[PDB]
């Protein structure tokens, strides 16, 4: 069902040696050590490479840790992990007997873009935090919850390894660790970029869009009520604790039956979407989608931001934000 | 039209460069030295340079090939090619005088990803034999027809030098060999890969799943019908030698009569499926959606392959191959 | 589940009747006198009589027959069997205390046809194989898969008496047998002969006709590649060992893309075609529609047939079996 | 390409034994023997069948005439010609080597309701006319038009025999005989049956009808002209003599426009109709179609049959029949 914590035992003697000092690779670095581990650390001799040194980690380069640690802590982007792991490490995987590799998300794994050899132990160890507010919780000595899983295995205890990782981030005890596939990581980390996130602000595009075009209202007064507010962020605290559904008690009863009414009448017209955009991933569309644009130079990414900017709603929104004294993007 | 033989002239006197050392490797290979031509062969070191070694070829490598041969064979697959005609052929090709490029097929050449020199002559040499069986065949005399063709040529004495290879190949004399261009021949190799075969997996993909999910027949129960038996490869054979529609008469006339009127019902439903798929590489569309994947690592490659092995069917499928005692994969 | 073997107890002690020598008669004939069990016959006079008893199984007529045997396999066609059924052995089935009526395939049963006495033990014995190769099988000693079930039982031991007859016909053991009931049988049988077959020729129909009347391909060329090669037996004989998806392996890689690809674009394409032909046969209206066929004289069965052989295809297929050396229609 | 005439050879040492003597029973029968053949005929015992003999012929039973031929022209119905040919025949069929099997239309041979031997000669012979009016082409001379071909043969001059008997039933010469086979005959004595009459009725039985009903024309004054005049069967004649497209110069320039236009505008609403039918004969459900409701006793032919002389059109009609003196059913 779920796991709350498992034994500690086999990381005493073997080495890790991370790779990446980004947003997660500082938060991960600060507990394992600070939980009973001599460690390495990784990345490539830029900026990053002189601050962790700071930290006490005699960091040396990426290649130099593999070819010592049996673990490495892949914690670096989605996306140019392919460009490192066919320069670097394969040729110094291929010339190892055993290894223990894991990542953070699957984007890579779960779409075939990766293939280690059966020399090496497979895992996944996904936080489920932004990276900043975690800093908040371990000092706490809160846990808070992971997923996990295995693609490949060739050792039998390939999982107390994750379980122990599990217990080497500080995620658990206090929290859970789930026990799953990378699949089904990668899955849901798109849907949300999918689906139901930019519905939220197609709707904030086009209630704006359609008060001030056609019934009249003026930018300005329009936007405090609809997100320039903290009422959407303030909202999220009591769904992440008072829960999703007992928060409309905070709302009088009739903004209640306009809203709950309206959840049913259009959900089955989001469904639909849902159902495409999910096996447009479950084949792995959105992989091939994605790694042609990164073989073309990024055109539309670079068009549809200079149409979002230059839209018409963050125009007066800037004027906004002109106007309550905060900055002003250049 | 459908020739038989031809004279035999040209190639005495020029040698038989080949490249590639694969499946129709063994095929061609040792059918030239055993009708009285000499040899040199191209591969790269591996696996298969060991029982390339042990037949007598004197090897080089690639590039010292063609600075000998007047010909060449490229027995090699259809998708790395690309790879291998611009690191090395082609410095040889501008530094050659005359040369003759023969091919298995031409999902290359059709789709324009090779502009040879025009101091080339082009040709296809096509067998139409999975590869294994024609030393049945051809030991027993008995050929097989192939199909040919030309791109480009700038001699006038072109299509002996294919006729020539036609001889080269043994696939003549007892068999025949038809007359068609590149387009003609990569068309159907791949009509086959898009519109009969797979309909035929997923009407057996979903009559077993229909009749479980829906009409509550037991798994073990089905496949033994529709395809793990001998019912369906063993009326190849027939359709190979009896004829396809005089195949029926062995099936009682319960069994004819609710598959012809069926046969012409979903007539109009596939011709319909098929001018879209033959329209989608006429325009050499298929080759923009592979070149791309390949491109990218072949992510939904490796997918689907991740979902109809771990589908359904092979589940129960797996567990029958573990209780008729042939094998099942490590996997 | 899938049963293996039994006791042999039952079938000592009796005389097996045996009706039709056609095909199946030899398969199922050869055998039981070999495993160790007497035999009488039945076959209408005609050429069958010559080879039949030839083989040394002694021959009465059929109402000389079933009044000797408790048992009758009745290995006949699936349908001329009603004109017998109602002549000679429904006044030969009452004057029975008890009888085991056994059959090969149930087109006749499932869909209503027979409804037979209450002291008869109905079963039912498929092979799943045409006939021919089974003394390839046989000799080997291996077995071969065999349907089973029942309809009408007043005895208690319906089953053991097919389990019997099981061993009787030499399918068991080293194969299998499957315990199912008889609309389980008739339903695949014809389910091959609508949905999954008659799509194969359609295809390979259209394929060739599309590619001569309007992208130019010479007749003569096209039909070596679909279907004049056996390539046929060497794609399919991989699926009866090495497995329907495993074979994919010998076709390279740009075969595979072009096919998976396909073969769920075009699926739900197909499960329509099935699901309405299948309730066409759930409901029992193929064998409505077969039966006044036969009560009209054969007319489309006629035609189409004219047509089919009076094809475009034929007509140029039938002039490369004149030119391969291979048998044309004598 | 078309054939006038041949030679008169192959039937001079035998006996033409025919079978059936009605409508089309007196077109054949009349000219075989006025023009050099010998004959017998062939009969079952009812008012039928003295009247031949009445005429000259040496009349035996069905089966005595087969046994005495090697030709048999079968010109009986196409319906239960399927009860004889399995009673009667076909024991009888394996008496001859060669036998000669001739037919006028192919509704039963075409649909594959009869194999016979690969030792028998099979041929077609259609005439093109009701039956009635042969005897004004006959005793004048002209000849008139008939269909042939061959289904199987096993002689290798199975043409001769129906290009004689092409002669034996004095089609031509005068006329002219089409070269065809079984297929393309029965194609069309059923498309007429299917496509271009009954739309005919219809738009008779629907203008009438939208007449009355609608805009408000009495049912006495309409059929004076839909129909009920002979002009509509005198349409037809300037067809079969003047032709098709110059018969409209005798209606003058308002009737033309009006009608060629529309002929146009609503053809492709009836290509779109005869596309379906044909192929519902092509693939022979017509024949299935019917030989059931055979084997059902006539319901629907029943029905049909007590609507449209119970309908609103006979029942006005029958009135106006009642008016001119003519009959009354
Ligand atoms: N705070 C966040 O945004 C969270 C990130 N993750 C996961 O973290 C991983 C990466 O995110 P972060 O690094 O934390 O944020 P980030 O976007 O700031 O990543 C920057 C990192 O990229 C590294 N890098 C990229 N290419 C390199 C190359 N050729 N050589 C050496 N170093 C290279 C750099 O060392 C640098 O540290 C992803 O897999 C993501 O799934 C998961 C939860 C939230
Ligand atoms: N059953 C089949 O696969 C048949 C093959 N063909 C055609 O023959 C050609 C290739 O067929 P095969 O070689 O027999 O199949 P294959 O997949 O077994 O090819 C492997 C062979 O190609 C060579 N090779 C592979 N990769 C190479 C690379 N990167 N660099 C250098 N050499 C490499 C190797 O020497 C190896 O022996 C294709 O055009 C194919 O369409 C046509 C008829 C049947
Ligand atoms: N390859 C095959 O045809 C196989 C046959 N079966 C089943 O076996 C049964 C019949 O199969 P077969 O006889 O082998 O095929 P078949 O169509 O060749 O039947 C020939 C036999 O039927 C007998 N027969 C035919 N007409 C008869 C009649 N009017 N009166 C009396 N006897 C007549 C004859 O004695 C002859 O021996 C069916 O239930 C069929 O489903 C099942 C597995 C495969
Ligand atoms: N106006 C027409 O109907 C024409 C007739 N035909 C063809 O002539 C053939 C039959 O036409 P007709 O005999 O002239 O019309 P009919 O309907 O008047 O036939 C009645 C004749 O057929 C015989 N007969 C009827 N029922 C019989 C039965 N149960 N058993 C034995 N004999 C029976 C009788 O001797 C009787 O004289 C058909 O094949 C038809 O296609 C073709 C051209 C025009
Ligand atoms: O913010 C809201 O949702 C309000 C409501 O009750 O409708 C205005 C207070
Ligand atoms: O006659 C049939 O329907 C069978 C077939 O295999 O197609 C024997 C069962
Ligand atoms: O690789 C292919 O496409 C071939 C096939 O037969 O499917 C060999 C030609
Ligand atoms: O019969 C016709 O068609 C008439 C016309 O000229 O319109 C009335 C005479
Ligand atoms: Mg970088
Ligand atoms: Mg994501
Ligand atoms: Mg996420
Ligand atoms: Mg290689
Ligand atoms: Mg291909
Ligand atoms: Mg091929
Ligand atoms: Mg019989
Ligand atoms: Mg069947
Ligand atoms: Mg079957
Ligand atoms: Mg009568
Ligand atoms: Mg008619
Ligand atoms: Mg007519």
């Amino acid at each position: 069902k779920t796991v709350l914590d498992a034994n500690l035992d086999p990381l005493k003697g073997k080495t890790i040696g991370v790779i990446g000092y980004g947003n997660q690779g500082r938060v991960q670095a600060t507990i394992m050590r600070e939980n009973g581990l001599n460690v390495i650390v990784g990345n490539v001799k830029d900026k990053y490479y002189e601050l962790a040194k700071k930290e006490g980690f005699e960091v040396y380069e990426i290649d130099e840790a593999v070819r010592r640690s049996d673990v490495a802590l892949l914690l670096i982007p989605d996306e140019v992990m392919k460009e490192v792991y066919e320069k670097k490490i394969a040729p110094v995987l291929q010339g190892k007997k055993e290894f223990v590799l894991d990542f953070a998300s699957g984007y890579n794994v779960a779409f075939g873009l990766i293939r280690p050899p059966k020399s090496v132990d497979t895992i996944m160890v996904a936080p489920r935090m932004v990276g900043e507010g975690i800093m908040d919780l371990h000092k706490q000595g809160k846990g808070y919850p992971v997923l996990l899983g295995v693609k490949q295995d060739a050792s039998g205890k390939a999982w107390d390894y994750a379980k122990a990782i599990a217990k080497g981030i500080g995620a658990i005890p206090g929290g859970i660790a789930v026990i799953s596939s990378f699949e089904e990581e990668a899955l849901l980390d798109l849907m949300s970029e999918h689906t139901w996130v930019p519905i939220l602000f197609g709707a904030i595009k086009a209630c704006y869009d359609i008060a001030v075009k056609e019934y009249g209202v003026s930018p300005e007064a329009a936007l405090l009520e609809f997100y320039a507010s903290g009422e959407l962020a303030e909202i999220a605290r009591l769904i992440a604790e008072e829960g999703i559904f007992n928060q409309m008690v905070h709302h009088s009863t009739t903004s209640q039956y306009g809203t709950l009414t309206r959840m049913f009448k259009y959900y089955d017209v989001v469904r639909r979407i849902v159902e495409n955009e999910a096996k447009y991933i479950w084949d792995g569309s959105f992989a091939k989608e994605w790694s042609l644009e990164q073989q073309a130079g990024y055109p539309v990414f670079y068009r549809l931001w200079e149409l979002a900017t230059q839209s018409e709603m963050a125009k007066a929104e800037k004027e906004l934000y002109k106007l309550l004294g905060r900055k002003v993007k250049n």
